[PDB]
């Protein structure tokens, strides 16, 4: 049993809810929240800007030190950093950004990072301002992630379309 409430069950391991991932993280304090990161960990907008704002920019300060030491992530890659006030840990995952021309096949590699964690609160990778089709992102998630993933979908309209169209 875990703390997640109000989710619709899609599969054995994937759950979905219409929710602001920031408000959800603040309520649940999950072990792992996933950030929709870029390779520079520049948390300007979308999910990353919202998560970082909720940490009062502490996420960005920590991220800048990580990049100064390690250099940029790979598209499809990840790193584990602090969850600050939102979670124990933040798994920063880089899905391909279609609005930069990145290979959508890298979305499966991105979701494979989730399998290193037993339970996660996450957004749909490469959705929103990363430009991918969220229906596709949900299918890759279901077909890739084997650990227990609680997906937060901010837009109610999109949430209802994802549920209604789910195979
Ligand atoms: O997927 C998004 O575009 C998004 C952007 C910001 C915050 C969020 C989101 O979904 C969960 O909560």
């Amino acid at each position: 049993v875990n703390s997640f409430s109000g989710y619709l069950k899609l599969t054995d391991n994937v759950y979905i809810k219409n929710a602001d991932i920031v408000e959800e993280a603040k309520k649940v304090k999950p072990t792992v929240v996933v950030n929709a990161a870029n390779v520079y960990l520049k948390h300007g907008g979308g999910v990353a800007g919202a998560l970082n704002k909720a940490t009062n920019n502490a996420m960005q300060v920590e991220s800048d030190d990580y990049i100064a030491t390690n250099g940029p992530l790979k598209v499809g890659g990840s790193c584990v950093l602090s969850g600050h006030n939102l979670a124990k840990h933040c798994l920063h995952v880089v899905g391909p950004n279609v609005n930069k021309g990145e290979d959508i096949q890298l979305l499966k590699s991105a979701y494979e990072n989730f399998n290193q964690h037993e339970v996660l609160l996450a957004p749909l990778l490469s959705a929103g301002i990363f430009g991918a089709d969220p229906i596709h992102s949900l299918r890759v998630c279901v077909d890739t992630v084997r650990t227990n993933v609680y997906l937060a979908v901010f837009d109610k309209n999109l949430y209802d379309k994802l549920v209604s169209s789910f195979l």
